[PDB]
């Protein structure tokens, strides 16, 4: 139960990824949410929030309930800009309407995950207990320059 869920290989389609917002690029197009795919190359190769505040989020709808065991976040360098999410929290939901924050057994507080320190390195965090649900949201808490992401999810089908 540790196989990538499809962010970088395309199994997870563009329609399954949404966000609170997303910036317009110098090229006119957008740093769309579905571009936040691991190791993506190109002019606009990541998700970039339109506004840098602690009220943003990237949502991945897996379509069915799955078992998620890990996540990898990556940053993004565009022109002279070096951006990456330094830390974040995770929220999940079975229906997509009510959200539950991820926290460790006996946490009265939200679990803050350690993110990136550069724009290319991969930082992998494991979930224990694992998250079993359909929708997952990455909530950036701190970042460098701008909130930019590229990620991958790991887990497996349930039964």
């Amino acid at each position: 139960c540790s196989t990538p869920l499809g962010m970088e290989n395309g199994k997870i389609e563009n329609k399954q990824i949404t966000a609170s917002s997303f910036k317009k690029s110098w090229w006119g197009d957008y740093w769309e949410p579905f571009r936040a795919r691991l190791n993506a190359q190109g002019r606009v190769n990541a998700w970039q929030a339109k506004a840098n505040n602690n009220k943003q989020w990237l949502e991945i709808d897996l379509l069915k309930i799955k078992k998620i065991t890990a996540i990898i976040t990556q940053g993004c360098k565009s022109l002279s800009s070096e951006m990456y999410v330094k830390s974040y929290t995770i929220h999940y939901s079975e229906q997509g309407v009510e959200w539950k924050p991820y926290r460790l057994k006996s946490s009265m507080v939200d679990k803050i995950f350690e993110g990136n320190t550069n724009t290319k390195g991969h930082v992998k965090n494991f979930f224990n207990p694992p998250i079993i649900s359909r929708f997952i949201r990455v909530i950036p808490k701190t970042w460098n320059q701008s909130i930019t992401l590229r990620l991958e999810l790991f887990g497996c089908d349930i039964y």
